C-alpha cells in the first residue's frame, strides 16, 4: 500500500479546500494518507522526510488505529489537518522543527485506543495504569509512536542530529501529553492570566511549551468547528464510545457519569451545551487571543454552541 | 402505443452518452421506454426477451407509475439508466439472469408508489402495511411487478427453464426489497467488513445478493450524482414528496419529522450534507471498493456534496 501512496496527487479542488480551517476530510478516505503527505510537503517542504520512509510511517501510523467509534484513523488525520491549518497561518511562528513535530505528533497523538478513558483504566487497574499512573493513554500513545518510528525503514528523523533527533521527540512527548483533557483547564488559565497580564512571551520556551499544548487541545477538539450537520455526526461517534465504555462499567456494578451513561441520552443537548461553554468555548478564545488567524475556529464553534441552543429549546 | 415503441431507433448522437453513469435521461422524456428497450438490447442482448412482450411489459409498467412528484416513471428509468452503467462497466461479473433480472428489478422498483414512506403506512394503518409489516412498499411494488408479468401477453420470462424462471424472480424480489433504504445501513456494514477481512466471496450467493443489494441501493439514490444542476432540481422533487407526506400528517393533527416539514425548508442543504455523509458517500465509496469501474458514482457523489457545502456557507 504504501508503495501506492508515493505516486498520490491531491486533486486541484481541494488543494484551495485544504487550507481552508473548516475543510472536512470525511468524504476522502480513500485520500487521507496522502492528504498528510500533502500537508507536511507544504508546511515543512518536499524534501523534509525521505519519501519511502515517510510513506511506510504513514501506512504503519494508520495500521495501529483500531476500528472503534471515534478514536480512529479519521480522528488522526482531522487532527494533523487542523494543525495543519494552525500553522499554515502562523507560519513564522514556529520553527521547522515543531513544525515537523506537531504534525506528526497530531497523526500519533491517539496511537492504539482502546475506546476508554484514563478514569476508567486507573478505576479498573488495567496493565496500562500500571506502567503510566498519570495521563495513561497518553503516554501509551507516545509509546506507540517511538515504537513505529524504530521500526525497519520508518525512522523519519535519521537524518537530524542527534541533539535534533531529542529536540523533536521532546516537542512530539509533550505534545501528545498536552491532549490529556485534564491538564488543559490548568494550562488554559494559566494561559489566560499570562495574556490578560501582557506577560506571555513566546521566546520563553514554557510560555512556549503552553501555547503548543493549547494548540493541541485546539485541534483535538476541532469536530466542533466543522459545518453542523458534520459537528452532529462526529458527535454520535463519540457518545458511541462514552456509552460503551459506561456499558462496561454497569457490567461491573458500577454508575457511570451521565455523559457516558446511554440511559440519559435527553441530557446530551444540555451536555453538549455545558461542554462548549466550559471547554470548547474558552479554548478557542484564548486561541484566537493569542494566535488571532485562528478566529474562524472560535467563529465555527460558536456557530455549533447556537445550533444546540436551538436544539435544546425545541428544534 | 407498444406498436410504435418497437420501431423505436435510439438517436445516434446519444449511443456514447447513455454509456456515462452521469448521463441525463431529463431532457428525452418520449424517448424513455425506447432508451430502456435499448439498454435491454446493448446488456442482455436482442435475443433474450420477444420484442412485442417486452415493448407491452414496459408500457404496462410505466401505466403503473402515478403521478407523483418524485417516485414516478422518471425515477424508474434514472435508475435502470444507472444499473445499466454498471452492468456495463463490469461486464464479466454478473449472469444472464442476475443482467436481465436487475434490468427489469429496477424499471419495477417503485411500481405503484403513492408518495408515502413505510413510516406513514405503519403509523397510518394503511391496508398494505397490514398485508407487508415490514419493507411494506417494497412487498408492494414485487407484487405489482407478478402481477404484470402475470397479464396476458406479458411474460417476457415464457421462454426460460421452469429453475430459471423461479431464479430469476426471486433475484427481481431480493433486488426490489433491497432498495427499502432501513435494509441498506446494515448490508453496506455486513459488505464493508467482508472486504476489509477478505473474506468476500462472489462465488458465494449470500454475498452476491448482499453486493447487488448494494448496486440496488447505489441505482437508487444516483440523483446525487449528476451534474450540479440536475441533482438540485431533482432534490426539489425529493423534498415536494417529503413535504406532501408531513403535510398529510398536520392535518391529522400529528406532527410530522424535520425531513417531512415544510417549515424546515431553510434547513434543506444542511440535510443534504447530512444525507450525503450519512448515507450517499458510505454507498458508493463501498461499492467503489467492491467494484472499482463504479468509481464516476463516487467521484459525482462528492462534486455534489461540495456544491451544498457552497450553499451552506453562502458561496
Ligand atoms: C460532553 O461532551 C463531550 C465531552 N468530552 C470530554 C472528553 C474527555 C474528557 N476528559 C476528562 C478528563 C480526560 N478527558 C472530558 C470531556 F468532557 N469531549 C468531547 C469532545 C468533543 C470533541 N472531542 N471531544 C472528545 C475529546 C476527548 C475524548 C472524547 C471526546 C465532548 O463532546
Ligand atoms: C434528507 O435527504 C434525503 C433523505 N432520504 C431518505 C430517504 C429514505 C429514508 N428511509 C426510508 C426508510 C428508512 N430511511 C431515509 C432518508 F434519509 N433520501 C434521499 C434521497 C436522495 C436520493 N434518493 N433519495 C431517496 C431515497 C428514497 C426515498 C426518497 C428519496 C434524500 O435526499
Ligand atoms: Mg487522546
Ligand atoms: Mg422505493
Ligand atoms: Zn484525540
Ligand atoms: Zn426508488
Amino acid at each position: 500500500e504504501w508503495q501506492g501512496l508515493m505516486q498520490f496527487t491531491l486533486p486541484v479542488r481541494l488543494c484551495k479546500e485544504i487550507e481552508l480551517f473548516h475543510f472536512d476530510i470525511g468524504p476522502f478516505e480513500n485520500m487521507w494518507p496522502g492528504i498528510f503527505v500533502y500537508m507536511v510537503h507544504r508546511s515543512c517542504g518536499t524534501s523534509c522526510f525521505e519519501l519511502e520512509k515517510l510513506c511506510r510511517f504513514i501506512m504503519s501510523v494508520k495500521k495501529n488505529y483500531r476500528r472503534v467509534p471515534y478514536h480512529n484513523w479519521k480522528h488522526a488525520v482531522t487532527v494533523a489537518h487542523c494543525m495543519y491549518a494552525i500553522l499554515q497561518n502562523n507560519h513564522t511562528l514556529f520553527t521547522d522543527l515543531e513544525r515537523k513535530g506537531l504534525l506528526i505528533a497530531c497523526l500519533c497523538h491517539d496511537l492504539d485506543h482502546r475506546g476508554f478513558s484514563n478514569s476508567y483504566l486507573q478505576k479498573f487497574d488495567h496493565p496500562l495504569a500500571a506502567l503510566y499512573s498519570t495521563s495513561t493513554m497518553e503516554q501509551h500513545h507516545f509509546s506507540q509512536t517511538v515504537s513505529i518510528l524504530q521500526l525497519e525503514g520508518h525512522n523519519i528523523f535519521s537524518t537530524l542530529s542527534s541533539s535534533e533527533y531529542e529536540q523533536v521527540l521532546e516537542i512530539i512527548r509533550k505534545a501528545i501529553i498536552a491532549t490529556d483533557l485534564a491538564l488543559y483547564f490548568g494550562n488554559r488559565k494559566q494561559l489566560e492570566e499570562m495574556y490578560q497580564t501582557g506577560s506571555l512571551n513566546l521566546n520563553n520556551q514554557s510560555h512556549r511549551d503552553r501555547v503548543i499544548g493549547l494548540m493541541m487541545t485546539a485541534c483535538d477538539l476541532c469536530s466542533v468547528t466543522k459545518l453542523w450537520p458534520v459537528t452532529k455526526l462526529t458527535a454520535n461517534d463519540i457518545y458511541a464510545e462514552f456509552w460503551a465504555e459506561g456499558d462496561e462499567m454497569k457490567k461491573l456494578g458500577i454508575q457511570p457519569i451521565p455523559m457516558m451513561d446511554r440511559d440519559k441520552k435527553d441530557e446530551v443537548p444540555q451536555g453538549q451545551l455545558g461542554f462548549y461553554n466550559a471547554v470548547a468555548i474558552p479554548c478557542y478564545t484564548t486561541l484566537t487571543q493569542i494566535l488571532p488567524p485562528t478566529e474562524p475556529l472560535l467563529k465555527a464553534c460558536r456557530d455549533n454552541l447556537s445550533q444546540w441552543e436551538k436544539v435544546i429549546r425545541g428544534e
